[PDB]
DNA sequence: TATTATAGATCTATAA
DNA sequence: TATTATAGATCTATAA
C-alpha cells in the first residue's frame, strides 16, 4: 500500500531507521485487503478489512522478529494486556477498531514511556500507530488517518504529550488498478476464519471534484 | 444506586455544590437497569443496561436544566460532535461504552479547558464522568469505574492534565434485596426501543472465593 | 429522502 | 470446561 506519514516529538530523528525500515517495507509491499460490509443499508458493499490487514502484518513482522502480543507488565495492567507488536525499544499498534483508541493508544504510550517499561529488553523510546486513510470505505467509527492527524495535532499544538510517535497512514492512489486482497470470512461479522480468499486487481473509485471512494474489483 | 467518587486536580473544591446536587440526587435517585444479554453461552442473563440507565439520566437532568447534547465548537471538530449534558461551567460525560472512550473523553475535556470552551454560556471549569462499578455483569469492554481510576490515577501521578475531574462510579451493596429496572427492547442488540419495562425485586449474587480477588464480577437476579 | 460523522452498544477472538 | 480481561470488529441510533 502507499504510505503517508506524521511525526511527533521528534520521532523522525528518534526513531531507529532499520526498525523503521522493517515496517516499511511490510506496508508497501502489501495488497489493500476488503471484504463485505455488513452494515444495514450497504450490506455487500466492500470496505477496508481490518482482519485481513491485521494478520498480513503480523505474519511479516514476526519471523522479523518483532514480538507479538507482547505482555504489558502487572504495574501497568490497568492499561492493559497486551501491546500488538514491539523489538528492541519500538512499540508499534495497528489500531483498525473505534476512534476513542486513537487516544488511548496515545495515553498508554505516553505512559510506558514515562515509567520506562520493557518492550523487547530495552525501555520503550518511541510508538509507531498504523491506521488507515479516510478515503476506504470502513465500518462506522472506525478510525482513520486524517482524524487522528488532527487529534495528534491538536495534542502537540498544546503540548500535552512527549513521548516520539510515528502516525502512519495507509493509502493508495484513486482512480488506478491496484493490487487488492478480497476475503469471505466464515460468518458476516467478527469472524476471523477465512472461507474464501481472491486476489485481484480493482481500484478505489472517487467521485470528489472530501467523500470517500468506492471499492472495486475485476 | 450508590456512588464512589475519586475528585482530580480539586475537582471537589471547584464544582458547585448545586449542581453535584442535581447530579448526585439523581443518581441516587435511580436503581440499578438491566437487560438480557445476547452474548454467546450466557444468552439471556442479565447484565447492567447502559441504554435504559442513559435515558433515565437525560429523563432526570433535562427537566432540571442541564442541557443535553451540546454541539462541540468548530475550532474542535476533529474532537467530536457533541458532549453528552452541560450546565454553566460543568460538562458531564455518562460513558458506558468500551474503555478506551475514558481517556478519549478525558484528553477532549483537558483540550476543552485548555481552551476555555464555553459549556453553557460559561468557560468550562470542570468534568464529571459517570461510570458503572467493575461488579456488574456488562457488555465485554464496556469502561467500569475502578479501571477509570486506575488509569486516571496513573495519568495524574505524570501530571499529564490539570482539568478539574469528578469521576463517578455507580454501584449497590451485594447480596441485598434491591429494586431493579429490568427493560426488554425490540431487539437482541442495539435497540433503544422499549416493548416492556418493569421494576422488580432481585440482588446481586456475590461470585467471589477465597482465590478470586473481588474481581469476580456479580450475577444479577431478579424475581 | 439519502449520506456521513460521531456516539454508543455490544458482539466475537483469544490467551491466561 | 468456565471465566476474566482486554483488544478488536463492527453493528445500530440519531441528528446534521
Ligand atoms: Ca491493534
Ligand atoms: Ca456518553
Amino acid at each position: 500500500m502507499k504510505i503517508d506519514i506524521t511525526d511527533y516529538n521528534h520521532a523522525d530523528e528518534i526513531l531507529n531507521p532499520q526498525l523503521w525500515k522493517e515496517i516499511e517495507e511490510t506496508l508497501l509491499k502489501m495488497p489493500l485487503h476488503v471484504k463485505a460490509s455488513d452494515q444495514a443499508s450497504k450490506v455487500g458493499s466492500l470496505i477496508f478489512d481490518p482482519v485481513g490487514t491485521n494478520q498480513y502484518i503480523k505474519d511479516e513482522l514476526v519471523p522479523k522478529h518483532w514480538k507479538n502480543n507482547i505482555p504489558i507488565p502487572k504495574r501497568f495492567d490497568f492499561l492493559g494486556t497486551d501491546i500488538d507488536f514491539g523489538k528492541r525499544d519500538t512499540l508499534v499498534e495497528v489500531q483498525f477498531s473505534n476512534y476513542p483508541f486513537l487516544l488511548n493508544n496515545t495515553v498508554r504510550s505516553e505512559l510506558f514511556h514515562k515509567s520506562n517499561m520493557d518492550i523487547d529488553e530495552e525501555g520503550m523510546k518511541v510508538a509507531i500507530i498504523i491506521t488507515k486513510g479516510h478515503m476506504f470505505p470502513a465500518s462506522n467509527s472506525s478510525l482513520y488517518y486524517e482524524q487522528a492527524q488532527n487529534q495528534l495535532n491538536s495534542l502537540a499544538e498544546y503540548n500535552v504529550f512527549d513521548v516520539p510517535i510515528r502516525l502512519v497512514g495507509l493509502i493508495e492512489d484513486f482512480e488506478t488498478d491496484i493490487d487488492i486482497v478480497s476475503t469471505t470470512y466464515a460468518d458476516k461479522r467478527y469472524s476471523r476464519t477465512i472461507t474464501k480468499r481472491d486476489t485481484v486487481k480493482g481500484k478505489v473509485i472517487d467521485t470528489n471534484t472530501r467523500k470517500r471512494g468506492t471499492i472495486v474489483t475485476y
